[PDB]
């Protein structure tokens, strides 16, 4: 367990080989969850990449996070997709959370502390415990299968997740830097494994 | 009668049978009235949907808000159609106050907290007193015949109504947030009935 | 005598027949003055119409406030015209001042608190006394002749008259609300005449 | 002498026989200065106007501060001309203040405290102290010869002369409204001479 | 050995000859750098020009910081280039800082305060001890053959100048103004030679 409190990852060329592998310490399955994170690439209007990876040696897209261009975020669960357009697009760090409830299939997007209308996706699914979760690389298998078409290339930092649904409230304070505390994964407390060009550096948002 | 502070009913997908029914203690026929309520939908640039439908066994349209997309806002009493128009439209929440009088025929529209100008319609009118409050589906008979295509997809809440005329700095402090309290309709203390894929959720504005 | 503090004038629908008229105690002719008052439609951009008409039996425009489709405010005295150009125009209520003086001819226009240029128009002359002034429609006769094409829908109020001219100072007072006491027509002791559909409310404006 | 805080001269119409004079108590010739005003016309779209003219005997422009339509400001010592562009023109009250020094021949030019860059005109000239200060029109002999269309129509005032070179922290007081005392022109102690046409009103600008 | 507080080096007019030399004590060579800069010019919009150039014997552009009209910031060291993109551009001060590392090859680029994406540029070169530190021209030998088509016609101030890279605490507090202890070049205690119509004056940002 690592604080990288104030730190970030960056990956400053496009690449096929480099990422960093976060292990969670997952026991039962997820039947809802939280994710959180800080970004800042210039990659938005030339093509696509991939925020966040997670995949189960059944199903490689289980949770996903992802732009795509001309189009705008996409996010999915359990192989299915679901869709919030941006139009505009312009270039500064950005703070997104995510989040994701079983039994009502009730999907959260918010973007900058600012919330998108609601979504349904995928009622009554469990998500995997056992995982694969990767930065910077898109999985289409297990831990590996990369596409260099894919890639992260910028830094990205922050990432926090939780096993249940925040409030407005909630990702109020995480958004302003208030204390939170995450249960599957803690940026204070990380535990991860590099590869490739990768460095750790501090981080450029506030 | 329950108490709906804070909460918000959300309908996540497009239907022609998710609805919520509000019950009002009428007893006299309306001279006057005013409506309030906030919503959040991102149908805005793509197609029309009712905001809030008032119908009874003579007139299915005895009072309805409504956006068509293009124009702007509709709003009409007893079957007849008065027009706000909204050149440039942006995704954000909105509170809207509305009301009218029968003896002078006045309406007023706020949007925002902001007062469009004034309009006439349907003086000397009076509206009924037996009737059916829907929300998420527009009306096309006492109870129902909803049409998918006026559907409303997103949040609604905060639904106040008054037999009498608001001031404006009763408005003010309504949309301030201020306490207030409501005689036909009253969101802290509600008698509704849902039905469909309707759920209820903290809700996005403040 | 009426205090007509916080309230305004509503002509609801554009017609041939509604108005008031101001009983001003003239007695001396005028050299010089100063009138304000608030307004608010969206005709702008459709059509003209008249904010204040002043008419004496020998010259029907002898001090008109007229607003013109896609030039600006048009400001005529003595029935010579003097013109102020406005490019973008936006609906929101406005408020307006607006000063003359025979000694030497200098017209001022204050738009929502700022100055327009000075301009030059009828020096030497004398305003006329014994006079018809018409809220709401547009004289060209004496109390008569309307035309329903230069009629006024929406709001009006808060209008007064000194017969002297105002300094930069007190009218920037007039605008933030602060106290005054005009001499010729005074809105917290008017006496007038109603005609037509107009109603009195509330006023939409601070 | 004259105190003429809060007041300006304003310049109704257009003429070929309005200006005043302004008395200045030179002796030695000027090896830099300093010059600041304010003014408030509309005219810049149609035409162009002279805003100060500084002549001597052998020289018409000894300096001379010109608006030139679609071009920008104009500003002359010594019959030589240097240029600032401005492109977008906006009608409100303006204040510049420009300096020029002869051991360098730099100038700079500021418009409403905000410092245009810097640019070099007759390095190692000497301005003649016998000079025809003139507002109003522009000299094209000692004190005559009027051009009607190089006429300014609107408000000037606020016109003071160091006979040096003031730095930031001194331009910025005096747009501020400060006090710094100028000894080659004052306008709280102004002598002058009015001719045709002009009036001494207050202010528009704070 | 100079304090050049509030002061910056001027450049009038566009020229063959002006320049300033900049003598650093170096003695091993760079492994890594930041450097730090004020300027303002009003050619952004017509032509190129250059900002910083730094100069081996082997190597005319060992590191340079240079505008290229429609693009951008250019930034490149040992020869290669990299660019920063700038859509709209605006007439005013700008304050830049710029940095680089062998060991990952990541360089920075702050503008106005705020961060750019980091990218890759040169890893594993090291820069040489033996330079000659240009402002006003472009060098394209060392200590010479200036380019009049990239020359600077403005001000420059406040160049710094350190052997490390500078964390973003640091990078903020230079702009607010702070304190801070430069190793390589140094403002406050500046070493420099000069030629041509080049002059000394107070700088015009704060
Ligand atoms: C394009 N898409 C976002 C709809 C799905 C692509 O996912 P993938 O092939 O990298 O795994
Ligand atoms: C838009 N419109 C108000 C003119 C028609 C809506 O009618 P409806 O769908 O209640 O029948
Ligand atoms: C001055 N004007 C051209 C704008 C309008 C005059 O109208 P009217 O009062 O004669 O009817
Ligand atoms: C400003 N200008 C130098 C371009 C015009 C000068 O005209 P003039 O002084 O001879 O009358
Ligand atoms: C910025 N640039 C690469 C495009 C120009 C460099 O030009 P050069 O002057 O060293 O010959
Ligand atoms: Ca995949
Ligand atoms: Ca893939
Ligand atoms: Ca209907
Ligand atoms: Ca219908
Ligand atoms: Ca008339
Ligand atoms: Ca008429
Ligand atoms: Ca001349
Ligand atoms: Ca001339
Ligand atoms: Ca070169
Ligand atoms: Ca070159």
């Amino acid at each position: 367990q690592t604080d990288m409190s104030r730190k970030a990852f960056v990956f400053p060329k496009e690449s096929d080989t480099s990422y960093v592998s976060l292990k969670a310490p997952l026991t039962k399955p997820l039947k809802a969850f939280t994710v959180c994170l800080h970004f800042y690439t210039e990659l938005s209007s030339t093509r696509g990449y991939s925020i966040f990876s997670y995949a189960t040696k059944r199903q490689d897209n289980e949770i996903l996070i992802f732009w795509s261009k001309d189009i705008g975020y996409s996010f999915t669960v359990g192989g299915s997709e679901i869709l919030f357009e941006v139009p505009e697009v312009t270039v500064a760090p950005v703070h997104i959370c995510t989040s994701w409830e079983s039994a009502s299939g009730i999907v959260e997007f918010w973007v900058d502390g600012k919330p998108r209308v609601r979504k349904s996706l995928k009622k009554g699914y469990t998500v995997g415990a056992e995982a694969s979760i990767i930065l910077g690389q898109e999985q289409d298998s297990f831990g590996g299968n990369f596409e260099g078409s894919q890639s992260l290339v910028g830094d990205i930092g922050n990432v926090n997740m939780w096993d249940f649904v925040l409030s407005p409230d909630e990702i109020n304070t995480i958004y302003l830097g208030g204390p939170f505390s995450p249960n599957v994964l803690n940026w204070r407390a990380l535990k991860y494994e590099v590869q490739g060009e990768v460095f750790t550096k501090p981080q450029l948002w506030p």
